[PDB]
RNA sequence: UGUAUAUA
């Protein structure tokens, strides 16, 4: 009755506090309206124990809450900053469930604030219970973001689990690779894990780099191994791109690949694409020619031309000159040169 | 002329 009575004439009741809620939390965090009234007077009240007072409402209703479409956000404001001394409490009430609020679409948010802010001990904590649904989670459209939270807010020591469940099994790292979800999860391994744990993990995304490397998800997965990889990493990569220039280029995604090389390669690694792209074939045209005349690795080029020193631009030019008049007859070949001007003068 | 990344 008290909300019924608030949602009406809200303007007429303006001097509610949160003390006044008592036993209405609940009908309050479910509400549109109540759930709002809850949030900024958590925020806006300098009352310690005002804010308190609803907080057993909180802990008791919590497992009804957390995957509640506007509740989500009254549990997530107890989690904040401000409110370290309710942390513990608010895990230990929804400890239990956390295997399956991973993979609710409001519950999963409230794991993410939580991991976002509480310390260290109460993360292992609640990384205890990812455990048992870890590799199902991250491959869930909404478990995906708690496990790439726990990877960038967590010690690489207490997300090894994580690691290990990449090498799962053999084919572990490339099922996630190429999931829409798992492969966020890989980057953010790539991103934050000590060498010691991603060196494995690089490992098997080099057995199937061919697969990985065009796939519309494993292609960024790739492309986070030659910037977070070692040296040796992109050796091998871009060693396995330059024999295979053309292959990596003419496909939609691999041609991202080369492009990720370029960007981060050093000038011997640029040399190396430099030169492969214009060795010419015996019996017919260098290969950075015919890829002027391809949908995807004309982008290449003029990605060569953007990013290497002037001497490769100047064996580049030497290369494709003689070749500028069956060039322009080739579909879009105007407007590939036409970018491209700027170096042939 | 060519690719992704969840809440009122
Ligand atoms: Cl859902």
């Amino acid at each position: 009755d008290l909300l019924t009575r608030y949602r009406a004439n809200p303007a007429m009741m303006k001097n509610l506090k949160l003390s006044d809620i008592r036993g209405a939390l609940l009908k309050f965090a479910k509400d549109q309206v109540g759930s709002r009234f809850i949030q900024q007077e958590l925020a806006s009240s300098k009352d310690r124990f005002e804010k308190d007072s609803i907080f057993d409402e909180v802990v008791s209703n919590a497992d009804e809450l957390v995957d509640d479409i506007f509740g989500n956000y009254v549990v997530q404001k107890f989690f904040e900053y401000g409110e370290e001394r309710h942390w513990a409490r608010l895990v230990d009430a929804i400890i239990d469930r956390v295997p399956e609020y991973a993979f609710q679409m409001y519950a999963c948010r409230v794991l993410q604030k939580a991991l976002e802010k509480i310390n260290e001990p109460l993360q292992i904590k609640i990384l205890s219970q990812i455990r048992h649904v870890i590799h199902r989670c991250m491959k869930d459209q909404n478990g995906n973001h708690v496990v790439q939270k726990a990877i960038e807010k967590v010690s690489p020591q207490y997300v090894q689990f994580i690691v290990d469940t990449l090498l799962e099994s053999s084919n572990t790292i490339y099922e996630m690779s190429v999931d829409p979800y798992g492969c966020r999860v890989v980057q953010r391994c790539l991103e934050h894990c000590s060498p010691s744990q991603t060196k494995p993990v690089i490992g098997q995304i080099h057995k199937r780099f061919d697969e990985i490397a065009n796939n519309q998800y494993g292609n960024y997965v790739v492309q986070h191994v030659i910037e977070h990889g070692s040296e040796e990493d992109r050796m091998v990569i871009v060693t396995r791109v330059s024999n295979n220039l053309f292959e990596f280029a003419t496909h939609k995604y691999s041609s991202n690949v080369i492009e990720k090389c370029l960007e981060q390669g050093a000038v011997y690694h640029k040399s190396m694409i430099v030169g492969a792209a214009c060795h010419h074939q015996e019996g017919s045209v260098p290969i950075v020619v015919q890829m002027m005349k391809d949908q995807y690795a004309n982008y290449v080029v003029q990605k060569m031309f953007d990013q290497v020193t002037s001497e490769q631009r100047r064996e580049l030019i030497l290369t494709v000159r003689p070749h500028i008049p069956v060039l322009r007859q080739f579909p879009h070949g105007k407007h590939i040169l036409a970018k491209l001007e700027k170096y042939f003068q």
